[PDB]
C-alpha cells in the first residue's frame, strides 16, 4: 500500500529519488525549511522510498489512531544529522540507541522549526560545508512534559503503568522539540541537503 | 489476521490465556522447559494475546523472510524476568533500553537463551515475595547472525564497506548458539509467560 506520490522502484523497495525544482512537491518542502531556514543554501530535496519502513510505521500509524480513537496523531518535524548517519536513516529509520543532550529522555529528538535542526552540533557540516536534515513524519500522538533519564513516555495514570503517553516535548502549550522512544515511531519522508 | 487458535477477545486487544495440562501446546512448552530445568516445577503457562504486538512483530518477520530468500529466520527462545517488568513485557514487548547487562556481553541488546536453564537463574527470573519466577517463551527473528561483541548497540554490518547491511542479530557463539542478543522493538514476540517456583 506505497504513497501514490511515489516513482516507480521496478520491484525494489528502497530508492531515494531526487525532486525536480519547481514542481508542487519539492516546493511545499522547500517553503516548510524557508519558513525558518531562508538564509541557507539548498543543493537538493530527495525523497526516501523505503518500503519496509514505511510498512512498520503505517502500522504503528493504525494502532495509535484506534488506541487514541482519533487521527490526529501524526506531525511533520525536522531532524539534522551528521553526514555519516544519513545512509543508516535512509535504510534503517530512526535508533535511540545511537542519538548530544537528551535532557527530555533518551530517544530520538525531532524540531517544530528547521533552523533548530539546521544547528551544527545536530546538521554537522561535512569537510564541503554540506549539511543533512531529514523531514520526517512522526507520531506524536497524546504528549506529556519530557524530562531528563525516561526511557519510555510516562504513563498518562500512574495506576495504568503500561498505558503511556505517545510522545514526550519541552513544552505542552507550545512545543518545539517531540521525542519518541520506539522505532518505526518516525518516517524519514524527505532528506534536505543544504549549506550556511 | 490474527491466528485462529486463538481465544476470541471481544473487540479487546491483550489477553492472558491460561493453558491446561494434557493439551498439545501446553506439553510441548513443558517438556521444552524440562529438558533443562528439571529441578523446577510449572505453576502455570499463559498464552499471551497481544495483537498490537502481534501485526508489527509478522511485519518484521516478513520482512525478514523476503531480505534473506529463506525462512529459517525465527527461534523459540526463553527470556527470565523480574515480576515488576511482567506487566510492561505483556504489554509493550522487549525494550532493550531497559535490558541488564548480561554476565557475557556480546553488545547492548534484549538477550534470548535456547536453554531454560540459562533463564532460570535467579539472576533473570528472580524470585518474587511469594517465590515465583518468571520465563517468557519468545519468537525471536534471529535471521543470520555472526558472533556478537560488547561495544555493539546495532547488530554488525555483514561486509565494512556496506555499513547499513546488516545481520539480523548476534550469538555467544555461531558453531553452538547458547543466546542470541536483538537490537530492535518488534523483532521478537513475548507468546508463552511460565510461573514456576523450586
Ligand atoms: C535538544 O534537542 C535535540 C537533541 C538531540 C538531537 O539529535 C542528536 C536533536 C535535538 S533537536 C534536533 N533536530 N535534529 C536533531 N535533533
Amino acid at each position: 500500500n506505497l504513497p501514490e506520490h511515489w516513482t516507480d522502484m521496478n520491484h525494489q523497495l528502497f530508492c531515494m529519488v531526487q525532486l525536480e525544482p519547481g514542481q508542487s512537491e519539492y516546493n511545499t518542502i522547500k517553503d516548510k525549511f524557508t519558513r525558518t531556514c531562508s538564509s541557507y543554501a539548498i543543493e537538493k530535496i530527495e525523497r526516501i522510498q523505503n518500503a519496509f519502513l514505511w510498512q512498520s510505521y503505517q502500522v504503528k500509524k493504525r494502532q495509535m489512531d484506534i488506541k487514541n480513537d482519533h487521527k490526529n496523531n501524526e506531525r511533520l518535524l525536522f531532524h539534522g544529522t551528521d553526514a555519516d548517519s544519513v545512509p543508516y536513516v535512509n535504510q534503517h529509520g530512526f535508533n535511540r540507541s545511537c542519538a548530544n543532550a537528551v535532557s527530555y529522555g533518551k530517544g530520538t529528538y525531532f524540531a517544530v522549526d528547521a533552523s533548530y535542526s539546521a544547528k551544527d552540533t545536530y546538521s554537522k557540516p561535512d569537510s564541503n560545508g554540506r549539511k543533512h536534515m531529514y523531514v520526517v513524519r512522526v507520531l506524536t500522538g497524546v504528549f506529556t512534559k519530557g524530562r531528563a533519564g525516561l526511557v519510555t513516555p510516562p504513563p498518562k495514570n500512574p495506576h495504568n503503568p503500561t498505558d503511556l503517553f505517545d510522545s514526550v516535548t519541552n513544552n505542552t502549550r507550545s512545543p518545539k522539540l517531540f521525542v519518541v522512544f520506539f522505532d518505526n515511531q518516525a518516517y524519514p519522508e524527505y532528506l534536505i541537503t543544504f549549506t550556511a
